[PDB]
């Protein structure tokens, strides 16, 4: 369990960013690591087999704006990024989840189109294949995995921001709606902690949110927990040692550098560190510290 860091990749502040930085909760330190080959905001991060993957996004630059179909792999032992097989389609404002060593890429945008499509990556074959599409087109969608089921929560379908959510059952290659959240959320942070899917922050169409709600998969209900100290949309999120960490985002005024930490036992959020600069639209995941 020891020696794991919270990695933040990419993001946006004035333009899409190439940063890869890693935070050590045990000592409060940040390390700046190898830049992404291509700056990207609106991407997702995940880890399989100790390797960090950066998936999708968009390069917003002064010289153009290009949605990304890329999958890039970072090896902490070498501090190097390597390209992996690209997805079938560019996916900005993507969500990803990992089931049994496979990466699922969910939704996202390409230009004006809002995807319902979903595809699955096999690291052992370096191949992607499409699986069943969601019941709803979703960009800015939160994705998490609990009990080897994939959840897609909230987002924006091209016309409305969504409180709806749905679950993918891999053995049937089928999506089913679940109870909708109490709040419309696009660009929330979605993660799993114990037996619940948490949806933190986001944008409801009017304001960035500090509220946080959790879906208990046994009871099929969404319940609010303590709100974050900051309203935030387009935040990064991960879980580490039984606590939720939220990173950055936008509060309606400022690109946040705040990192907050939720303790489920006390139902409290605390400020734990600040990123080296404020940013939104990051990918986040946890893996071994680099060499
Ligand atoms: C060209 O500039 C960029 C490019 C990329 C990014 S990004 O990579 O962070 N992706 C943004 C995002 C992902 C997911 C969801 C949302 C939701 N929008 C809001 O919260 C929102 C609403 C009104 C004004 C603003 C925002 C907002 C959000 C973040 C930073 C600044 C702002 C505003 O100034 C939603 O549209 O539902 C946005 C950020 C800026």
């Amino acid at each position: 369990k020891v020696g794991r860091l919270i990695y933040t990749a990419g993001g946006y502040f004035r333009q899409s960013l190439s940063y890869l930085e890693a935070y050590n909760p045990s000592n409060g330190s940040w390390l700046r690591l190898a830049d992404l080959q291509v700056p990207r905001s609106g991407l997702a991060g995940c880890v399989v087999g100790g390797l960090l993957y950066a998936v999708g996004g968009r390069n917003n630059s002064p010289d153009g704006n290009t949605d990304s179909s890329a999958l890039d792999c970072y090896n902490p032992m070498t501090n190097q990024w390597s390209p992996c097989a690209s997805m079938s389609v560019p996916r900005n404002r993507i969500g990803v989840g990992v089931i049994d060593g496979h990466i699922y890429a969910v939704g996202g945008s390409h230009g004006c189109i809002h995807h319902s499509s979903v595809e699955r990556y096999e690291p052992e074959r370096d191949e992607w294949h499409l699986v069943a599409p969601m019941l709803t087109r979703r960009i800015g969608v939160g994705v998490a995995v609990l009990n080897r089921l994939l959840y897609a929560v909230g987002g924006f379908d091209g016309t409305n921001r969504l409180n709806s959510a749905e679950c993918y059952y891999p053995e049937r290659n089928e999506w089913r709606m679940i109870t909708p959240m109490n709040t419309i959320r696009s660009g929330a942070g979605v993660c799993v902690l114990h037996n619940c899917i948490y949806a933190a922050g986001g944008y409801d169409g009017q304001d960035q949110l500090n509220s946080v709600e959790r879906y208990d998969v046994e009871t099929e209900t969404w319940t609010f927990v303590a709100p974050m100290r900051h309203h935030r949309s387009a935040l990064g999120i991960t879980v580490h040692q039984g606590k939720i960490y939220v990173l950055g985002g936008y509060d309606g005024h400022t690109f946040l550098d705040s990192v907050e930490c939720y303790d489920p036992d006390s139902d409290t959020w605390s400020e734990v560190t600040r990123m080296t600069s404020g940013r939104s639209g990051v990918g986040v995941a946890v893996t071994m510290e680099p060499c």
